[PDB]
């Protein structure tokens, strides 16, 4: 007789169609409208990108293939799949509370963003524990972070070692791998958030895996609030290393985000790539993780490890 179990997945949220940009965005600036100008470029940005529609799928895809092959590679436990958002419908107390209405007693929750932080991570945990407990009868186990399960760091060290391996030879020997994650203000340091520590952690694991002797951290997509943030900045650090060395070809790997959205969509594959352009160096940014097999085994194994069951 398996045991039933709670699968909560948790994620930032995607607005659904265009007519949502308003209401995600005003959640994430914390109930501030943006002016129509605003509203107008998102528009275009989402546009220029492919449209938001595909964007929204990834999380459900994500959780779906997530769900099916935990229950084919072990027979113990059976798991259903429920996914909670931070900034737009179902958030974080929705699933837990359908997860009570569907008779869940026991669950464990996953963050799709590999680094532990106290702004996003132990946020969202606590939210769902909290909900939790208000409902009763349900407990949650969460994991805190994973960019470091060894199937994950291969994922992005062998899409590096391909990228390499395509480049022409002036190329590969005058290059630089850039890892980047979301920047946070820098007061989360007066807690002693492990996130940077754990962003580093993670380029020097994959740049060791794939050989890369030269890379640097960089932070992406800072806010505009008047403490400082989290940097350099991927733009600046880009212009500043090709100052310094005059690097022909830069590999973005913004390994903080396993997703297509924006924030890599636009603020590598345009805003990077702008910089690039402008100095005259080839742009690389090798794929997403998104639902891809190999990923959603990656994901399988940090469950079942946590656990203990593997
Ligand atoms: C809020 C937001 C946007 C606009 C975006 O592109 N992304 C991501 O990639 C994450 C993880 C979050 C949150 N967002
Ligand atoms: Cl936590
Ligand atoms: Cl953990
Ligand atoms: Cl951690
Ligand atoms: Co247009
Ligand atoms: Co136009
Ligand atoms: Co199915
Ligand atoms: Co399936
Ligand atoms: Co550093
Ligand atoms: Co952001
Ligand atoms: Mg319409
Ligand atoms: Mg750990
Ligand atoms: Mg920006």
């Amino acid at each position: 007789s398996r045991k039933k179990m709670g699968l909560l997945v948790m994620a930032c949220g995607t607005p659904y169609k265009e007519e949502d940009i308003e209401r995600y965005y005003t959640h994430i600036r914390r109930g501030r409208k943006p002016e129509p100008e605003m509203l107008q470029d998102l528009k275009d940005r989402y546009e220029a990108i492919g449209g938001i529609s595909p964007l929204a799928q990834i999380t459900e895809q994500q959780a779906h293939n997530l769900e099916q092959h935990l229950n084919e590679i072990q027979d113990e436990i059976t798991f259903k799949a429920y996914i909670g958002l931070k900034h737009i419908e179902p958030f974080i107390e929705d699933a837990v509370a359908e997860m009570h209405k569907d008779g869940i007693t026991e669950a464990v929750s996953i963050v799709l963003a590999p680094h532990f932080s106290t702004f996003s991570v132990q946020s969202y945990n606590k939210r769902a524990k909290e909900e939790a407990e208000k409902l009763g009868g349900l407990t949650i186990t969460s994991v805190e972070s994973w960019y470091d399960e060894p199937k994950f760091v291969t994922y992005w060290v062998d899409r590096v070692k391909e990228t390499y391996a395509s480049m022409p030879e002036d190329e590969r020997e005058n290059a630089m791998l850039i890892v980047s994650a979301h920047s946070l203000p820098e007061k989360i340091k007066e807690f002693g958030d492990p996130y940077p520590d754990q962003l580093h952690e993670s380029a020097k694991l994959i740049a060791e895996g794939a050989g890369v002797s030269e890379y640097a951290v960089g932070w992406q997509s800072e806010g505009n609030t008047p403490d400082p943030w989290l940097g350099p900045d991927v733009q600046d650090l880009t212009r500043d290393l090709f100052e310094q060395k005059g690097y022909q070809a830069f590999v973005y790997v913004p390994v903080g985000f396993v997703a297509d959205h924006l924030e890599v969509l636009y603020d590598n594959d345009y805003e990077c790539k702008v910089v690039t352009d402008d100095i005259g160096a080839s742009y690389y940014r090798p794929e997403m993780p998104n639902a891809k097999p190999e990923f959603i085994d990656a994901l399988a194994t940090v469950v079942l490890k946590k656990l203990g069951r593997v």
